[PDB]
């Protein structure tokens, strides 16, 4: 077994915590705790291969970027989670690649890039410009939606790919 610690981040109601829940307790957030270092782990098997998923939960830009040089530092793999109905997060999705290659210290990073609330029925982003982003930085692009969980394990799995490439 192997472990893959996956850093999961977001602007704050984009669904990175939705999608961390989902993958682990599998459910919507309904009084879970608001924003924690107690991370979590769950096993499965990527095409046949029995490994270990540690996906960090961090805050939602809570004045802490201390820590996340820690986390950063000591993830294998970053997962940017944007809202298909909200512009606001492709955009903090996008500075937010940059402080990945920073602490990296590399442009070439295992990442990928899931579009949550792609079941909602106003959607501003469309598909184009989610591809534009994963077709400039050389990363997948996956739809998922925490509320509905459709593909959700499909966007983490794709996580597991891009760090084995590496
Ligand atoms: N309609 C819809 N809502 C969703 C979906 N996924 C998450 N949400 C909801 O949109 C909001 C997202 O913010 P929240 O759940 O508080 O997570 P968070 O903002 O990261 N927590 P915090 O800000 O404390 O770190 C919540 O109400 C969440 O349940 C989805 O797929 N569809
Ligand atoms: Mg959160």
């Amino acid at each position: 077994m192997t472990e893959y610690k996956l850093v999961v981040v977001g602007a704050g109601g984009v669904g990175k915590s939705a999608l961390t829940i989902q993958l682990i307790q599998n459910h919507f957030v309904d009084e879970y705790d608001p924003s924690i270092e107690d991370s979590y782990r769950k096993q499965v098997v990527i095409d046949g291969e029995t490994c270990l998923l540690d996906i960090l939960d961090t805050a939602g830009q809570e004045e802490y970027s201390a820590m996340r040089d820690q986390y950063m530092r000591t993830g294998e793999g970053f997962l940017c989670v944007f809202a298909i109905n909200n512009t606001k997060s492709f955009e903090d999705i996008h500075q937010y690649r940059e402080q990945i290659k920073r602490v990296k210290d590399s442009d070439d990073v295992p990442m990928v890039l899931v579009g949550n609330k792609c079941d909602l029925a106003a959607r501003t982003v469309e598909s184009r410009q989610a591809q534009d982003l994963a077709r400039s930085y050389g990363i997948p692009y996956i739809e998922t939606s925490a509320k509905t969980r459709q593909g959700v394990e499909d966007a983490f799995y794709t996580l597991v790919r891009e760090i084995r490439q590496h």
